[PDB]
């Protein structure tokens, strides 16, 4: 079978993900690489009206005291469903085309602006840290994360907080801190799981980044530490089983991902070349049918045309 | 080489049976070869949030009275449905790796109170019909319906509307309001669901028949696809956006491989129990994937019941 390379560019907004991605795509002949872009049209028009604006307005109103936490939570939960929809459908229709992990060049490279976990895990977790989502809803989103397809390469981003702030300022610091922390925790969680970490065994070590390499992180430095919330704990002090099962699901979904960290602290071309070097260690898969490749290409471009800026 | 499992999802519009029927299902679970995963009412009232059912029925009542906007209702209904479906979704996710291919009596019969589609498709669709959920949010839920595993046996109920109204009036849930418009919406959605599975299983192609919504198997107008001719989902030229069309492809793939069985509730609780048992004769069993799968499943089910069963 022909092989496919799927790369999800993810991590906090405002680091240079989109520019870097576009530059990499530009290196290729038109047909050997396809970009599945940020579905901004869905978010602004098709799925609802101006979802990004509604999200930031709601946080501000919460921080202002103009609305309750309960009010903010219903809006954020509802908005995240809208945010995530294009990711989730794309995954669902891609799935039957993806074979086992397969190296000679891929017939097709597919590059995504974000993975489903952005909308179903990372942004909800950060909203939770900001007090505008309940941890129960975060775990409900976790339970709905689709089964992790073979060859799921995710690229996260590193950038000094000062440079990140400036970059964002030139073009909500608590939210920026929150999302940066969540993605750092994510990277550690994947490493923890691939080093054989069992959250149930280490749960009691709780009380108070990089994948790809390094030693096993402490559970206190992974996403698992976020869910010690009193909302989730029974009178005896343990997690209710329903929430423990969501953490089992979190573990299963993350542990088979291939995570890479891109240093965005350089020029656009430098980021591009760094991303290119990173793809040399990424996992390809076979496809299901010979016609899978043109189908995937059509799917991505259709997506791009309809939901892209 | 692995033992066999029978999964049975008791679903359909709520309020058709009796708490006597339920007690028999609990009593049915007394056997060593059967476990009954009950309604996670404790999750909905306390664990996942506070009085979710009440929230739902109050929100619709106030939309109907004009005390809140449709938009306000929709954000509440959407987030409440997330809470409602969470126990179904985690359960399915943890059970999924234990399920093998299709497979004489089964080693274990697992009987669930509802399938994830109740909270990710059917109730959201009914609320769309009640004007309290956007059709975009419904398709977002559809996009997250877990893959349909082998041996997905779903039992839906038949009962005359008058008798259903009667039974429902006598067993309202905490915070529930007796809404005849909602009863009609939910009954229609489940009727459309049943037709949809047939349409699909008889080779129906929604993309091919789509034009007939504006012009042997059910007519597409008698399936769930008719709901998604909603104008919110259409371009200025009337075409469905691809993103929603893809969600309908997912809907078709999820529904086609479900095995649907209709339980006549117009009888006694004991009758209903016997009817359900016999129905299992035509249900599809699967293998489990590991020797330790059976006892793991049992543990999950028992733990679920004890923690979230009322
Ligand atoms: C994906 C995602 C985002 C991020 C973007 C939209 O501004 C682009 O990075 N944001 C900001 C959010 O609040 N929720 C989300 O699910
Ligand atoms: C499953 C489900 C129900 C049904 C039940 C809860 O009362 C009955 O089991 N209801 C009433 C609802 O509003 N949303 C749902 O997702």
């Amino acid at each position: 079978m022909p092989t496919l390379l799927r790369v999800y560019i993810d991590g906090p907004h405002g680091m240079g993900k989109t520019t870097t991605t576009q530059l990499l795509v530009a290196l290729g002949s038109r047909d050997d690489i396809v970009y599945v872009p940020e579905p901004m049209t869905y978010w602004r028009v098709l799925g609802a009206s101006e979802t990004i604006a509604n999200i930031y307005t709601t946080q501000h109103r919460l921080d202002q005291g103009e609305i309750s936490a309960g009010d903010a939570a219903v809006v954020m939960t509802s908005a995240q469903i809208t945010m995530g929809m294009p990711y989730a459908v794309t995954d669902a229709v891609l799935a039957p085309h993806i074979g086992g992990e397969a190296a000679p060049p891929p017939a097709l490279t597919l590059i995504f602006d974000r993975h489903p976990i952005a909308a179903l895990l990372c942004y909800p977790a950060a909203r939770y840290l900001m007090g505008s989502m309940t941890p129960q809803a975060v775990l409900a989103f976790v339970a709905l994360i689709p089964p992790t397809l073979p060859g799921t390469n995710i690229v996260l981003g590193a950038l000094p907080e000062d440079r990140h702030i400036d970059r964002l300022a030139k073009r909500d610091l608590a939210m920026l801190a929150a999302i940066r922390r969540v993605y750092g925790l994510l990277a550690n969680t994947v490493r923890y799981l691939q080093c054989g970490g069992s959250w149930r065994e280490d749960w009691g070590q709780l009380s108070g980044p990089q994948s790809n390499a390094g030693p096993r992180p402490h559970i206190g430095d992974t996403l698992f530490t976020l869910f010690r919330a009193p909302e989730l704990l029974a009178p005896n002090g343990d997690l209710y089983n329903v929430f423990a099962w969501a953490l089992d699901v979190l573990a299963k979904r993350l542990r088979s991902m291939h995570v890479f960290i891109l240093d965005y602290d350089q020029s656009p071309a430098g980021c591009r070349d760094a991303l290119l070097q990173l793809t040399s260690g990424m996992v390809q898969t076979h496809v299901t049918t010979p016609g899978s490749i043109p189908t995937i290409c059509d799917l991505a471009r259709t997506f791009a045309r309809e939901m892209g800026e």
